[PDB]
Parts: structure tokens; sequence; C-alpha cells
């Protein structure tokens, strides 16, 4: 529900710091 790294079952309260986190899930490529 809401926004949150769809890759890992975590929880966040924003889209900025939340996006930067998912940025490490797709290193390069
Ligand atoms: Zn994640």
């Amino acid at each position: 529900k809401k926004f949150a790294c769809p890759e890992c079952p975590k929880r966040f309260m924003r889209s900025d710091h939340l996006s930067k986190h998912i940025k490490t899930h797709q290193n390069k490529k």
C-alpha cells in the first residue's frame, strides 16, 4: 500500500528518500 520499494518489503514515508533507496536496487544497467 502507499509508496515503498516494490522490490523489498519495507516501509517509508516519502518519495524522495524512498526513491534514492530503490536507486541502489538497480545499480547501473
Ligand atoms: Zn528496496
